[PDB]
């Protein structure tokens, strides 16, 4: 066959029910995930061939970067909130990984300040349960899984792409390689 098990994606030997129909996990700690939102926008192009009637979800997850990771998650639950994640994604990556400027909590809380949410709307936010329960999702989430590593992107609870198995000669090819196994997986 042209799309194998076990070579552009894997089964997971115990699905997860109920689970979102594109599920993708990162961390602002993560290196690949850089580059999968500033070099090959694979969210964005995943979703351009996706279905319509598809969610796709995105999660930040706790074991990279310690205490920074936890406090990452909970500002990602945050953005998620108040529907900031695609004014914050770029400079939470750069501050964490280009330019080492986010090193405390207060200096995540900068970034959304500089990204033009309120102090008061951020803090309140960021101090409520609707964002406790969104950290919780996140973390089951991963939990469900077997999450030991990211990037991940995981397709009805039931396959988990598999980027080692397809071409990275060229970054274009090898996103729409990504892309299309999604796609292919979706309609399974």
């Amino acid at each position: 066959a042209q799309y194998e098990d076990g070579k552009q994606y894997t089964t997971l030997e115990k699905p997860v029910a109920g689970a979102p129909q594109v599920l993708e996990f990162f961390s602002f700690f993560c290196p690949h995930c850089y580059q999968f939102e500033e070099v090959l926008h694979i969210s964005d192009n995943v979703k351009k061939k996706l279905p319509e009637g598809v969610k796709m979800t995105k999660y930040h997850v706790n074991f990279m970067g310690g205490d920074l990771g936890k406090d990452l998650t909970q500002a990602w639950a945050v953005a998620m909130a108040l529907g900031v994640e695609d004014k914050v994604t770029v400079p939470l990556f750069e501050g964490v990984q280009k330019t080492q400027t986010i090193r405390s909590a207060s200096d995540i809380r900068d970034v959304f300040i500089n990204a033009g949410i309120k102090g008061e709307e951020y803090d309140a936010a960021w101090n409520s349960f609707v964002v406790k329960s969104l950290v919780a999702q996140q973390e089951k989430a991963a939990a469900d899984v077997q999450l030991r590593g990211v990037p991940a992107m995981f397709v009805n609870g039931k396959y988990q792409l598999n980027p080692q198995g397809m071409d990275t000669s060229n970054m274009d090819v090898f996103v729409q390689q990504y892309a299309d196994t999604v796609k292919y997986l979706s309609e399974k």
